[PDB]
DNA sequence: GACCGGAAGGAAGGAAGTG
DNA sequence: CACTTCCTTCCTTCCGGTC
């Protein structure tokens, strides 16, 4: 099905879609400006009325320790894509 | 357990862990019937990673296994204690000699 | 509902959806399983019990809802049925799937 | 309110065994 | 085959906590 951490890479590349969810430079970091929007699409996306931020955060956390995105400290709504995370996950070194 | 005679199964792998307490630094045993702890959840994981070639695994999807157990009666939760699940005898015996 | 009733009661003269129609024939069991609408949508409103019985019938303890769902999830591909999409234990047959294993039309 | 992480359990679909 | 078995993967859906 459609992952969320694609699903927001394709609103990430849609400079269109910069109401909700945004770069914010550094490497690979990215912020939501309206967060309730981003999660309102995402449920709707998977017949989900319910699925709000927390719902959609309570996910994102998960990314943490897969070690695919990591949370920005103190900026609001700021989580960074690992690159060397990602990287330990397609070149293994057990 | 060594009494098991497919691949190894997360409740068995468990039990291989416990035996010896080499690895208490991970996982443990805590008080008698069966009550057990992980004391570090991350390292128990990544085993069963290695015993499954599969590098990506975590508590999540681990802990996600052993709550399938909860219908096969195979081990249960310790309500109170943070990380820790109870082993059922009983359960492990229907599942290796199961009785209509 | 009584239309569905014709392939069900048909094949009664054992696989999985043949035995779900078996739990859908009549009520009473109603408390474990019923319909939503009769284009063939239906719940299992105790899946634990749906379960316990299928186990029961086929001669295998150990029968749960993951390994009943499992096998549900197999007639998803052979079209005999498919998913009810954010409904909780909620599953829709597929007439058409149905046919093709009752009478072979190629 | 944003943020953390258990914990439960759904739902999908691989992979190997059944008989 | 038509499942059964055992997951792995990916989340919703609650929480009781920190800050």
């Amino acid at each position: 099905q459609i992952q969320l951490w694609q699903f927001l890479l394709e609103l990430l590349s849609d400079s269109a879609n910069a109401s909700c969810i945004t770069w914010e430079g550094t490497n690979g970091e990215f912020k939501m400006t309206d967060p309730d929007e981003v999660a309102r699409r995402w449920g709707e996306r998977k017949s989900k009325p319910n699925m709000n931020y927390d719902k959609l955060s309570r996910a994102l956390r998960y990314y943490y320790d897969k070690n695919i995105m990591t949370k920005v400290h103190g900026k609001r709504y700021a989580y960074k894509f690992d690159a060397h995370g990602i990287a330990q996950a397609l070149q293994p070194h057990p």
